[PDB]
């Protein structure tokens, strides 16, 4: 399904929305994973929070100033940690005439201004803030407790990895970016825009992921030479015009307040925020993910880089391959077009 591998949008009914793992299995049966990214608009009647009016006190312990250097569509982003600040302090900086959204008529225009001005007037991103904005009673798509098999890490080793099996919050402002990357251990990820201006996304089909990597390696040989997974440093920006010029397939989509974005295993993506907004996200998994976990190329140059032990997963979900895998002889080749097993029932 989905032979063009374009980003799909879904509209679950409340009945469909209730079972998260089941709906993820559903959209995959429709080919949604092929684009590496998919949007899910929740039923009009759902809401994770009554109001977002008491958080002006929330502290953003580590805001980041995003300095970007580059030319001709190729850039490197340097984060500079600023002193803690609360939301109030952030919104005002964000809406001030110095950092606010430019005037525009269409998205094509804002996109152009982004790529033309990303190296100028470095903005601040209140990123990676531990926490959730969900009310403790919301049981549908609660990013704080999705109950997928990824819980097996916490559940067998008590190991929690901030932002991975725990929720993160991001407060952005015009021009703040997320560099090209796949998730840690090439996991899935879910992102919910709580409020504010839109966030635009770019994505490359998992099946064409290696092509993006060769492109990046070609443009940054030094970086490539010292880390086998330098894109995991989340510092590399490449414009759609460069992607188009070198033949890399990609699609773009704009997520609005109240919408979810799901990224799939080995799906490269990047993007930027339109203005002041707040988003929440975490990582999750399905059975199809295990093979990806086992074959993910990891960052070989830093410390505290996320490394999940695939052992408990192979043991429990692939008992017949455990011995071969342990011996380093498991040579399964991943087929990026195959939906996850849990999708069987929608393919009857
Ligand atoms: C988890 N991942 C899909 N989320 C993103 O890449 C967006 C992060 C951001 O909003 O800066
Ligand atoms: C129930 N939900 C998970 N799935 C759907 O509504 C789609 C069912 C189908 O495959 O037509
Ligand atoms: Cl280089
Ligand atoms: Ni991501
Ligand atoms: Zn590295």
């Amino acid at each position: 399904l989905n032979p063009s591998a374009r980003i799909m949008t879904f509209y679950p009914t409340m009945e469909e929305f209730r079972n998260f793992s089941r709906y993820i299995a559903y959209i995959e049966s429709q080919g949604a994973h092929r684009a590496g990214l998919a949007k899910v608009v929740p039923p009009k009647e759902w809401k994770p929070r009554a109001s977002y009016d008491d958080i002006d006190d929330l502290v953003i312990p580590a805001p980041i100033q995003q300095l970007v250097t580059g030319q001709s569509g190729l850039f490197t982003q340097y984060n500079i940690q600023k002193k803690a600040m609360t939301v109030r302090e952030f919104r005002k900086i964000a809406n001030s005439d110095k950092y606010c959204t430019p005037r525009y008529s269409e998205f094509e225009e804002l996109e152009r201004k982004y790529w033309k001005n990303l190296t100028f007037n470095p903005p601040i991103y209140g990123a990676d803030v531990n926490g959730t904005l969900y009310e403790k009673h919301v049981d549908e798509w609660n990013i704080g407790r999705l109950r997928t098999i990824l819980d097996l890490v916490e559940k067998e080793s008590g190991i929690t990895i901030e932002g991975v099996n725990t929720p993160y919050l991001y407060f952005g402002m015009w021009k703040t970016s997320f560099a090209w990357h796949t998730e840690d251990m090439d996991l899935y990820s879910i992102n919910y825009l709580h409020f504010g201006e839109p966030k635009s996304w770019y994505s490359v089909p998992p099946e064409h992921g290696k092509r993006l990597e060769r492109l990046a390696k070609g443009f940054f040989p030094g970086s490539a030479q010292s880390c086998e997974a330098f894109l995991r440093h989340k510092m590399t920006l490449i414009s759609p015009l460069m992607l188009k010029k070198y033949g890399i397939p990609f699609d773009k989509v704009t997520q609005e307040a109240g919408e979810f974005m799901i990224t799939f295993p080995y799906g490269y993506h990047a993007g930027f925020n339109h203005g002041f907004n707040c988003a929440e996200s975490t990582n999750f998994a399905t059975r199809r993910w295990i093979e990806y976990g086992k074959q993910a190329v990891l960052c070989s140059c830093r410390k505290d880089m996320v490394k999940i032990s695939m052992d408990v997963f192979v043991r429990k979900f692939q008992p017949e391959r455990y011995k071969l895998w342990k011996a380093g002889k498991d040579n399964t080749v991943i087929d990026h077009t195959l939906p996850t097993p849990e999708a069987a029932e929608f393919l009857k």
